[PDB]
């Protein structure tokens, strides 16, 4: 039961913010699932589908793209996929609202680490 979080901008992969460790992670998964993240962010595009579902056995990745920001979230395979979109939408309306016009300009990796603050709270709601 988590959601390992991590928001990127799409142009070129720049991680933004993330939650991605939990009540005691395993090194080798959470280095897989980050990982598989970066694979996720290198390849997406303007073809790109902005919302999606990734399989990948115990675990699936959901995430959408919005203003150019993907918000990507791994969790069992057992959680509702319709739960997984809801936190990711409550994450980027909050997110845009707050930092849509600094967003594109930052060079800087995890420029928003603030913003790990409300992906917490948030979490919780879901979880």
């Amino acid at each position: 039961s988590v959601l390992l979080t991590m928001i990127a901008r799409v142009a070129d992969g720049l991680p933004l913010a993330a939650s991605m460790q939990e009540d005691e992670q395993s090194g080798r998964d959470l280095q897989q699932y980050q990982s598989q993240a970066k694979q996720l962010f290198r390849k997406l595009n303007e073809q790109s589908p902005t919302r999606c579902t990734l399989e990948a056995g115990a675990m699936t990745f959901h995430y959408i793209i919005e203003q150019g920001v993907c918000y990507l979230v791994l969790c069992e395979a057992a959680f509702p996929k319709k739960l997984a979109f809801a936190y990711l939408e409550d994450l980027h309306s909050e997110f845009d609202e707050q930092h849509g016009k600094k967003v594109p300009t930052v060079s800087r990796p995890y420029s928003f680490i603030e913003f790990d603050t409300f992906i917490q709270k948030t979490k919780k709601l879901y979880i």
